[PDB]
């Protein structure tokens, strides 16, 4: 979850790229949603 579009619920779902996460989420450096 970030800002100005970066909005995400709980993060515990892996992500390859930012849009790999469901919702308006992005991807953290830990290899999971943000």
């Amino acid at each position: 979850s970030g800002s100005d579009g970066g909005v995400c619920p709980k993060i515990l779902k892996k992500c390859r790229r930012d849009s790999d996460c469901p919702g308006a989420c992005i991807c953290r450096g830990n290899g999971y949603c943000g």
